């Protein structure tokens, strides 16, 4: 029970990283998507790109992971893991080829939505996989994971401003990105690869030798993350990127504040809340406090629809100075990581080793449940605006 070097450890921080860093990145491209779409059409496709990429992602994301939930028992957990990553890996690969052919629009579009279902279908195998499998270590190690998950994050923000700055065509800075996720899905690879051989992977992983019973003892956990990325999603980003500054001296800020203010605050603060929990757990497994402070993040719903959301036509704008954004901004997203962090590392806890793994594949869904009905919510929003 020691991890020397704590190698296991930075494996399952690599994976983090590994399951949301190109999907992420991705998502950072929808401009080279929504702009490819603009100049080749000649209700347009640009206009509808980011909602049907919103379904085609979030479908397969929710029913492959309570299929998972289900019948991961049924599927060695290194086919499962190491042939949802050689999926996603020639994916990205074929996107990023798909940046230097000249395509049609609709044809384009066609293709992507296909990739993202794939993506995210083969995604929803990896990361209920990974959940699953660190429900049989020590908490730290599904901390771990949801470390290198914020760290994805973190480094999409890096990328995406880095681009605004380089001047760089949206399609070569894309090109960019989805090689970058090639190469780290292959480092991903590499490092899973490295596990067998370690002693600290096989103690806790040779303890493999009623989901409703299982599901009745994590429901606190699972019901509190589900509804933590319920509210994020429903605020962030299709609400929060609707904030304009109100301090700015400059035009230049205008192409920089959202990915500054708002995207880069989530991202730094939501990493540092999940790799807080690797070594800070408050309040606990058994505390009543982490449903209570889940449920209170209901107050950003207000705080964020009252900040200075321009153009705005039924709402007043309570908050208007960058500050109270950039504030809220960053609490919302601390206690999304640091709070989400705690459901996913106490679900697999509240349960026996043999069933762990079981414990955390639900968990995985009920987290992609929270985000599904977040991006619900937002549109049920914005359709009725
Ligand atoms: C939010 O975000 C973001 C974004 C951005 C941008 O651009 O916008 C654009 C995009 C748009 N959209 C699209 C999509 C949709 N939607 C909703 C939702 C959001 O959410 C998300 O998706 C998520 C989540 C999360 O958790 C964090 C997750 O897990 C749990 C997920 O799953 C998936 C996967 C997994 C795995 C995989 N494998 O493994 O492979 C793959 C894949 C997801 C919305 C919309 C930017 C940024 O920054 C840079 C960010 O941040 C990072
Ligand atoms: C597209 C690339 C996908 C590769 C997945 C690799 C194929 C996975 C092969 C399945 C192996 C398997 O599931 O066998 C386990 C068990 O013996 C059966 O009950
Ligand atoms: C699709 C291409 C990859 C398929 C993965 C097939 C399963 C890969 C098995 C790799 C061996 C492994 O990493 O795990 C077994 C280890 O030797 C003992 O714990
Ligand atoms: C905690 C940070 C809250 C910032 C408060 C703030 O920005 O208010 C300033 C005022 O609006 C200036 O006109
Ligand atoms: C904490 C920040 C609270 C500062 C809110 C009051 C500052 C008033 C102001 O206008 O400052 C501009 C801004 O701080 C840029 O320089």
């Amino acid at each position: 029970p020691q991890d020397r070097y704590k190698a296991v450890w930075l494996i399952f921080f690599m994976l983090g990283l590994g399951t949301l860093l190109p999907w992420n990145f991705f998502m950072t491209a929808t401009q080279y998507f929504t702009n490819r779409l603009d100049m080749s059409q000649n209700n347009s496709l640009s206009a509808i790109f980011n909602n049907v990429m919103t379904l085609c992602a979030m479908l397969p994301l929710l029913l492959f992971t309570y299929l998972n939930s289900f019948l991961h028992q049924r599927i060695p957990q290194s086919v499962r893991i190491l042939g949802s990553l050689v999926a996603i890996l020639l994916v990205f690969l074929i996107t990023a080829i798909l940046v230097k052919v000249q395509l049609d629009a609709l044809p384009f579009f066609v293709i992507t939505m296909i990739k993202i279902v794939l993506i995210n279908s083969f995604g929803a195998i990896l990361q209920g996989s990974l959940f699953g499998l660190a429900g049989l270590f020590p908490a730290s190690y599904t901390a771990a994971i949801m470390s290198g998950q914020g760290l994805a994050g973190f480094f999409a923000s890096v990328a995406m401003i880095c681009a605004i700055a380089s001047g760089s065509e949206l399609s070569e800075s894309a090109f960019g990105y989805f090689i970058t996720a090639c190469a780290v899905i292959i480092l991903t690879i590499i490092c899973y690869l490295g596990l067998p051989r370690l002693e600290f992977y096989r103690y806790y992983q040779q303890l493999k030798l009623s989901i409703k019973a299982i599901l009745k003892k994590i429901s606190v956990l699972a019901f509190s993350v589900c509804f933590i990325f319920t509210i994020t999603i429903g605020m962030f980003p299709a609400v929060t990127v609707e904030v304009k500054s109100s301090i700015a001296g400059s035009s230049t800020w205008e192409r920089y504040f959202i990915p500054v203010s708002c995207f880069l605050t989530f991202n730094i603060f939501d990493w540092l809340g999940r790799s807080l929990t690797a070594v800070f757990m408050w309040p606990g497994k058994d505390s009543r406090w982490l449903p209570s402070l889940v449920l209170a993040r209901l107050v950003f719903v207000p705080l964020l629809l009252l900040c200075n959301i321009k153009p705005r036509r039924y709402l007043t704008v309570v908050f208007e100075h960058d500050a109270w954004f950039i504030f809220f901004m960053a609490a919302f997203a601390f206690s999304n990581g640091y709070l989400a962090s705690l459901c996913m590392c106490f679900g697999p806890k509240k349960v026996k080793p043999a069933e762990a793994e079981t414990a955390g594949a639900i968990m995985a869904f009920f987290l992609c449940l929270g985000l599904a009905l977040g991006a619900v919510f937002s549109f049920l929003f914005r359709a009725i605006v």
